[PDB]
DNA sequence: CGCCAGGGC
DNA sequence: GCCCTGGCG
């Protein structure tokens, strides 16, 4: 009933009532039929896939968040307080009595939305690479924690970063793009792709990132609308082509017995992470099977 | 009516109803009585000053924010929609009818608080240096934009980065500390101070910052409470002593013809910016007459 | 353009 | 430990 206890309640209810960002992305991926599309589809249509995935995730989330918000706000309506108030004075009281509650709820909502938007964007990209058939290790499933996807895998990367691809994602950049050169420079990363839906980043940012060997990747629509001229801004289609070309380099490479068991271990860990997601397990198990192929 | 007409209203109403972060910090600086403290107070007790400033700025805003929201929400109340509704039913209606309007207002508020919190933290630090009598340029009153304070000034820094100090500030770090090595490395900065009140940053972060020549500075309270043994964490007290030592090297310097002209121009800009603030203006006038 | 009185995941 | 369905200053 206090602003404090209401936070704990919002917390408890959120966790109960919302599936994980990745579970939502996976649900949506299968619902939109992407789980039956061949790898060429993802290779050829990554920008449209991303936007459709984004659109549907939000379409499903937003009526649900609205009702969760309405419901939260209802664990604090006080029928006994508001006995003989007029409807106007009733609403008046509400806007006066529970400012920290209302605000804390909306605060918890935005903080969830921010965390989830990033996590779902990463998950969307992750499934994109999987759908494309491209060997990746997912950061949060197995190099700074800022990298989301390591192609073909951390084991191979750790051995030698040649012919690899590292992809990070930020739905919008603000000044937070500055984090990426920091991480690139901290670990000696050769280059990083920085996937974004941001329509507003500047040329000065692009050039600083360029100097730091961070490549911005966005949708064709965003690129053609806002960065048409600009060969420093890539599309997801460019990226996916690059990833596809580099993945042919990992195709029938023979690992030493030692690296092979490390790759297996890494894949096994990720299958574990993605235990409840047949499409992803299947994706990893093909990679596992590829080592004995 | 529409959120697009209510968010345009939220912004109109905020601009109209709240004084700027600096002005709040300045009001607070002077209310606490800091405009009467000698330079040695600021030099010797920077953490006490910062803590007390942060304490009170919040108090002289927290109640106020609370009421601003209430006023804003009263513009959603539709007398004709709700007349003859049960009061409880009018509340259910309200919590079902405008919860975007309600989110949009609390979102705008937190976005205000975050922005104001950093800008007030910078302002608190800037008046700490002014209070201490230390020559600084205030980056946003005329080196990355991330740097708030350049001691003794950007003209001299540009002449030679030796004997200078750059201070940046983040109320909390999260992963955003990563911006600072980026900025240090991008411009060849020797070292930067990162002022923070964050009590939760890890050893890894401290070590990464350290390698990057970013010096983390926090209150003596936070240091002794969270980082007591770690000598890579400085206190504002350590920082102020360092700023003080460097400032001497500048006060019996003699500039050439051309540099003094850039400097007074730099100051000129900052007297213009803080025109409406006597204590700060006083600060720059003395600087200008040398 | 930077801030993050910043909780969620 | 990173996210920023992120507007404000």
């Amino acid at each position: 009933l206090s602003p404090g206890e209401f936070k704990t309640l919002i917390s408890k209810e959120r966790k109960s009532h919302f599936i994980t960002p990745f579970a939502l992305v996976y649900k949506t991926f299968c619902d939109l039929g992407y789980d039956q599309k061949n790898s060429d589809y993802f290779l050829n249509n990554p920008s449209e896939y991303i936007i459709a995935m984004r659109k549907n995730c939000w379409k499903e989330f937003e009526p649900f968040e609205k009702e969760f918000t309405t419901r939260m706000l209802s664990y604090l309506i006080d029928e006994e307080r508001i006995k003989d108030m007029s409807p106007y004075d009733a609403i008046r009281d509400f806007t006066m009595e529970y400012p920290t509650h209302i605000y804390d709820l909306a605060l918890s909502n935005t903080q969830s939305r921010r965390s989830r938007a990033g996590k779902e964007f990463e998950s969307i990209l992750e499934l994109l690479m999987m759908g494309a058939g491209i060997p990746v290790d997912v950061q949060g499933a197995i190099i700074g924690k800022l990298v989301d996807l390591v192609m073909p895998g951390v084991v191979q990367y750790t051995s030698n970063k040649r012919n690899t691809m590292l992809i990070s994602a930020k739905t919008t950049l603000r000044e937070r793009w500055q984090e990426v050169p920091e991480e690139v420079n901290r670990t000696g990363i050769r280059e990083m792709y920085l996937a974004t839906l941001d329509d507003s980043f500047s040329e000065e940012t692009i050039n600083i990132l360029y100097e730091a060997n961070v490549v911005v990747v966005t949708t064709v629509e965003n690129k053609n609308f806002k960065y048409k001229n600009n060969n420093r801004v890539l599309t997801f289609e460019d990226m996916l082509q690059s990833a596809m070309e580099l993945s042919r380099k990992w195709n029938n490479v023979s690992y030493t017995d030692s690296e092979k068991e490390e790759i297996q271990q890494s894949i096994l860990k990720q299958i574990e992470k993605y235990s409840d997601f047949p499409y992803v397990v299947n994706y990893y198990r093909n990679r596992l099977s590829a080592l004995f192929d």
